[PDB]
């Protein structure tokens, strides 16, 4: 009937998923406890489910789309493969949020020279397949300890000698006196689709959503810069701030000496050149938002 | 009262949107979660947070100046007062662009519905007994009313009633309770209302100022400022696809005699519907920027 | 410390605005009492407001965002113990506005500051209150309360209070009248006295350019409209821009142009009807996130 | 079917209702969100509903029992009567909790105030029917202002000159600079039953529950007191602490001079006589709970 | 080191576990808690992780549902392991049934043939369906299993039921019970130190005391001496009634008897018929045979 | 000032235990989460909920009558007031049986504190201890989350409250030296109360004593052979001596009842069974008086 999208029930990843859908024009009036939501303007249903359950729903084709971390997706792919299955899906887009590293970590006091220091250790993780593959590949024997949450407390708790867990800022490792020693997997959120072909109408909607997703991602760190400069300085200013193609050049009232120039720029690059712009005579410099860009 | 007084809902999505609207209209305020009276820090305005069902009566009695409330709640209370022999009045200033919902009759999915006569003699649970009563009496359907203040959707399962009359936006709550929406009896959105009795000249002048801004906000809702590059020779075709609110702005590009920038205001969904055709006609570097207010 | 360290308030509206300011200055973070920026070498320490000045005075954090009132209260406390606290003021910011004021029950008669003579006065800012009363030669009994100061008169803890006021709602809620303002405050960005490394100072400099950009754009919008060419001078007189209007051609139109001007938003609304009288149409108000001279 | 009991969804009254049912042998697990609960040991369903909705459900006979404040019950009775209905119900028991006074209150002035001070005032209340009846009965004209909550803020908000609202401790009135001037109604929680006769099996269960309710209520504020005293002091001690019938008298090991005495007592009465008990030679005085008492 | 007890992080089972430990004399006030009066550490962990910690011997004791224990036992066995533990006590809380359920509107188990069935307990479901020769498609969901049919994620579910309210709220009918569970207290297989085992033994005496007292009360009443035998026949006590003199009274006595509370209420009117008065019901916190 | 005024903590386990104690002493009240002044509904008593650190000063200045507060907070504030030249005083009514904690010096996992920056919320208590032991240090006053200071590089060490030790362990800190031990106490302002207020305090205090004397005691009942009375009495003596009660139609066995500390009971329970005890019951005691 309607296109079905599975998203995470909780975490920063869930909030960013809802925001992405909203920016892609999916209106939804969603109670905190509602597990199935129905878009009010598009034929789309949103299913809020535990992250670890999303890959299996996509593998089995009972939802159409999913937003999920690569780590969770591959963990579950490996699990299904280990049982003799052949899970498949389509990767539509690697997204610009949910960034993390799956890393081996040890108490700060422990001595680490190389990977062989994990030989024979109990290692606590929520990703036992990803860990198993890596340790097999490197020929390191270890004892697995599967924990669903609070993995960082396992060494202190004496449930394990070490951990393999997700790191973003590194604050959680530090708070628990752990040192990140080896990155085994890098992940971000991705948008995936079931393998079996959709109806023409559903696929057409996916295509429309994907155009907007690309628009959002393209605009993400970019702003629309406006400024005034002497006409004679056009070339110097263009060399510093080129725009996505070339500056727009706009007349100013009763002024034949100066113009307004407009350029799209990544914001951090703008700030890195702002003083040189002033040195070349730029004034009244404005930074405006861009919600979507299509190049 | 020295200062203009505005009543808004204490809770719900409607309350958050009311606060946001006031903020976009230049009313600075800090509403702590507990604070029931807030004072604007930049304008002579007091904001009273009150239960939605109480707001119409405060306006009818003239003890607040303005109110933001759902049409459904307003009319439910208007009907209640009229049933008691009163003549409530107010001024409708603006139908707003949030708080959308339908008040609908709904039945368990298993129940057979052919027409309105299937509600004959049923117990119907609702929080809007006056709106329901009017509709059923207009259609000559007898029924037994069951007033419930909340969780109306659970009444059939709970065996408190055979059916319900409740607000629907997405339909998720009906589906979650195995209910089918059968007949819409009322459609509602948030509105801004004013008491009947004339305000002082200074208060009315402030209302007038606020209303100019409210119109600006509402006219901009769902519109964006589109910018793009195109070959000069394509201007007529691109203008046909994306006309702007009057006509495209045409802007030169540095050291380029072949291409220009074109800027147009567009409803966002119309923009997306024509975006591929724009690319087919040579458009590139297409940007979508927000518009906060628009005056035609 | 390898990384630049910034102390911000753990709670309050001031805390949320501090986080937003840092975000608008390009500091990505997911905020936990210590947070690590994911894109810049910056650590954010969330601490009780009253503790921030001391950390800056002692040089164990590099930057702090704190109310002027809290900063001066702690400066006075340290000075009273014989110390010489110092810091660098980087910027007076545009949020956290409040007044520290003497207030009395509405029934109490107030003619002069002398009406506080001999009263018990409850406050969370005993140093600021002490200085003011000493300066005005008013004797009083201090009552230090850490929170809910507004309830002290009703609770019979004190005859009066000295507390922060923003909207005045809390005083009204408690049947109190604001009688005398003793200190006005807003948030400020401060730095420790001892010189930073060249790399840290360079980062602070970068952040400060952005802070100025944010503050200069506050309340300004980018206005666009259409008008007859012959009306340019009248419209420019009403809405001049930050320098002068941008003037743009319209498709297949030789009579009308688009005009764009930066304007403070309230000034815009005050001239909008005159703009329409002079033939302006399709008037748009767009946001500006930063503005630089 | 099963016996159906409506209780309040929130408030101290809701917690006390659940506790009473538990002490009457009704086992149930009410999840925070669950609106219908099913007792696991008895054929009883518990419906959690807004207080103001309970009377109507009892009047219409669609639940069997209800626990509700007298004030809410009578307010709704008057409202239904005003619409031409004939609500009825059976009062089973006036309960031990939910005590409050519905009172007229005015902003504090430094001057005695009284009932006649309400002539012509706007009075805010959530109980317009109870207020109306009282004012009519006392021939006081006034203007009604119905507010569903936070009635205490109405004078400060300038929505009314005065209020009629519930008072328990008086703290809320004092916090809002209001003076309680006239009590118009006194209320406690009640257990009520629908008018139409229940099935024999349902009525038999109600009868069982009611025996227990009486047991609980009868025991409230009573304790089982035990003490040692010289045999010669029996009569003096019995005069001070008589028991519900007469003291139990128990031998002590290898002691012909002293006995243990046990007496049920209201706890406050116990504390009021405790020093006189010691003066008469009582020692090792214990206060034990009593969960139910039957005459 | 200190005795280590793993308990659930959340759920009613978690609260009852804490309560039981408190009634057994363990004072405590966080994912690792340290008892303030005994050498005991309490680890709060997700229920599904507890069995593995016991199997591997890295905690000493655990309080966990039988269902979760057996689910994990089966999982480990399916991987070729030989998990073991000691069952110390089947406890008196955490009751639930793991049941197959279907949308309201089933003749027999063959109606599940070929269905997609959503569950959080795939090993328990798999074993049952294999044993009954029913083919099905598994759908593993970690939570909110009851929404799967409505969400079109599965045709049916296999989930825990206590009161049945959740099934009814989702228009589901409980059709077949496949496993019944309560909380149990378990211990790792490898022997503890003498000191740790001695503490476990102490705790277990108290656990028995708590369980034996559950639903029993201490009944006291007055009756005419001549009615002793009739009253004893109705309310016998755990051994025989205590008989106590009343002040200056040769005609009546107090009688005290332990009774299950529901049995007491069932005979209370007959007690009054036989002349009982001033009947009191007092709590009992522990009882030992 | 018509009614007796009692200040209690606004939050913390101490706050809950304070409310529970008052309730067990017969003070009925409904403290809404927000309410800062509560009025007892059955006694002329007002309860003021205030931040712990503010309570001592209110008692010192005599503007509330009674307070329940940790000894640590009381003494910290006493020292602060003394350092300013004041002579704070109060009456200690009772050391209570909750709020137990240790104020301890702790380091990342005593002479080694020389010259360290030490973070604390109790700078007066720390100062006194370090002066007394002749250790120089740099004070860092933090109002909360003191345990994070070393990791945050705000200090080298801390002086903070410990109950279970979990918070120190969670932050990789080792408790090295206890400087102060504390529990909740009930205190009264120095200046004499009215006769009516003092009489109410006296009544409350009789009940407080009852509660505290019963804490950890239970009423034990059991059956035993008459011939075993002396052996059982030796194991479980009661607070004075066992109550001895006949059993229906039984000349050989009796019921015996004894008050016992609960842990002592459990320590002797197996010996009781060895001596023929059966049907052993443990009942609660809510108050006990000498
Ligand atoms: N993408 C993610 N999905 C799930 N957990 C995450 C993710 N990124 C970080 N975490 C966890 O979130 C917490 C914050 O990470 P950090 O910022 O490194 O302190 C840690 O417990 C991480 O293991
Ligand atoms: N404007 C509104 N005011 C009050 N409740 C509403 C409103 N719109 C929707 N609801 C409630 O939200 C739920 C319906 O939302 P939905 O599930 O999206 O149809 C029902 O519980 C409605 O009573
Ligand atoms: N900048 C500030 N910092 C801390 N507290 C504040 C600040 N501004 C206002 N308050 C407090 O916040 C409450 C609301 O202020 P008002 O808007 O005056 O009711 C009062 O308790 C004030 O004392
Ligand atoms: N039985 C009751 N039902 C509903 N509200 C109550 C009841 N008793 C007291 N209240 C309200 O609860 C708050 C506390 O009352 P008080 O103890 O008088 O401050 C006030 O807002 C009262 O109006
Ligand atoms: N021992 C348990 N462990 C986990 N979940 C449970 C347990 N017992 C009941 N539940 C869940 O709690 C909810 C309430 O059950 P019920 O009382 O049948 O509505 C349902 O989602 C059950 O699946
Ligand atoms: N009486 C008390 N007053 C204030 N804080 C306390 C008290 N007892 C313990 N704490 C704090 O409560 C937390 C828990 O203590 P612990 O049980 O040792 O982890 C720690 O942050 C202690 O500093
Ligand atoms: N011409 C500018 C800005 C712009 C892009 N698209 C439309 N205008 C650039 O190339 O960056
Ligand atoms: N000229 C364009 C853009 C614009 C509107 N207003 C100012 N500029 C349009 O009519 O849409
Ligand atoms: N030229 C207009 C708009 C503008 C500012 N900067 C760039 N463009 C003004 O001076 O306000
Ligand atoms: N005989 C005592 C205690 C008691 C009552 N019932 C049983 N025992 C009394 O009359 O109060
Ligand atoms: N003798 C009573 C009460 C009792 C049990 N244990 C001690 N006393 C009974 O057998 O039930
Ligand atoms: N006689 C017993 C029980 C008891 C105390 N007080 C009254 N009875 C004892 O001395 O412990
Ligand atoms: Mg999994
Ligand atoms: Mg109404
Ligand atoms: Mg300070
Ligand atoms: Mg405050
Ligand atoms: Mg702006
Ligand atoms: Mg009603
Ligand atoms: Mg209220
Ligand atoms: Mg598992
Ligand atoms: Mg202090």
């Amino acid at each position: 009937t309607r296109l079905r999208i599975a998203i995470q029930k909780s975490g920063r990843l869930s909030k960013e998923s809802i925001e992405l859908l909203s920016e892609c024009g999916v209106k939804m009036h969603i109670h905190e406890q509602s597990l199935i939501a129905f878009s009010t303007n598009l034929p789309i249903d949103i299913l809020r489910v535990r992250d670890d359950d999303i890959p299996g729903l996509i593998f089995d084709g009972v939802v159409d789309l999913g937003i999920i971390g690569e780590n969770v997706l591959e963990e579950n792919e490996l699990e299904r493969q280990s049982l003799g299955e052949n899970p498949s899906y389509k990767l539509l887009k690697k997204l610009d949020f949910g960034y993390c590293r799956l890393s081996l970590a040890l108490p700060q006091e422990n001595k680490f020279q190389n990977l062989k220091d994990f030989e024979g250790l109990r290692i606590a993780t929520s990703y036992p397949q990803l860990l198993k593959r890596f340790m097999k590949e490197n020929g390191i024997n270890y004892k697995n300890c599967t924990l669903t949450g609070s993995v960082e407390v396992a060494p202190r708790a004496n449930l394990a000698d070490a951990i393999c867990d997700l790191v973003s800022s590194g604050a959680t490792l530090q708070a628990n006196n752990l040192k990140e020693v080896k990155v085994i997997y890098e992940s971000r959120a991705c948008l995936i689709q079931k393998e079996n072909a959709l109806s023409k109408e559903k696929q057409a909607l996916v295509d429309k959503i994907m155009l907007r997703v690309a628009g959002v991602m393209q605009a993400r760190e970019s702003k629309y810069i406006m400024l005034h400069a002497p006409k004679e300085k056009l070339d110097k200013i263009q060399a510093l701030l080129p725009g996505v193609e070339r500056p727009t050049i706009l007349p100013l009232a009763h002024d034949e000496k100066n113009v307004a120039l407009h350029m799209v720029s990544k914001e951090n690059l703008f700030w890195e050149t702002m003083e040189a712009l002033k040195e070349e005579g730029a004034s009244s410099i404005l930074v405006l938002p861009i919600e979507k860009m299509l190049k």
